[PDB]
DNA sequence: GCCAACGTTGGC
DNA sequence: GCCAACGTTGGC
């Protein structure tokens, strides 16, 4: 379950009060059954949750602790749109097998794995 | 514990 | 085929 990003101008905006979910909310005097956000707030990259963690060895990411580019990249989470597995492309068994980036979402990919089958 | 809100589905 | 409603997750 991915978490509103709190940085991007959509996050940033205050509540309008006046759209369809607002309207729902107990604040603006609705009943408060709905359960979404404000129309106007909708996270353009929403993120991964803090307390996401590697399938393979349970880790979460540690990219600051590498400089290069590519080494930051495989201690990173890669989430996949198709598994859902939540991974450090390091922690994968599957050579020069590349999946394909996402870049509309961080942490974002289809993995080396489902690319291959698809 | 409070509260915001994601993702999915049955009922229309 | 849509969408209100809900269970339940996530940040604080
Ligand atoms: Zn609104
Ligand atoms: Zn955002
Ligand atoms: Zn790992
Ligand atoms: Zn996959």
């Amino acid at each position: 379950r991915r978490t509103r990003c709190r940085r991007c101008r959509a996050c940033v905006r205050t509540e309008c009060g006046d759209c369809h979910f607002c309207r729902d909310m107990k604040k603006f005097g609705g009943p408060g059954r709905m359960k979404q956000s404000c129309l106007l707030r909708q996270c353009t990259a929403p993120v991964l949750p803090h307390t996401a963690v590697c399938l393979l060895c349970g880790e979460a990411g540690k990219e600051d602790t590498v400089e290069g580019e590519e080494e930051k990249f495989g201690l990173s989470l890669m989430e996949c749109t198709i598994c859902n597995e939540i991974v450090h492309p390091g922690c994968l068994k599957m050579g020069k097998a590349e999946g394909v980036i996402n870049a509309e979402i961080p942490n974002c990919w289809e993995c080396p794995r489902c690319t291959q089958e698809g």
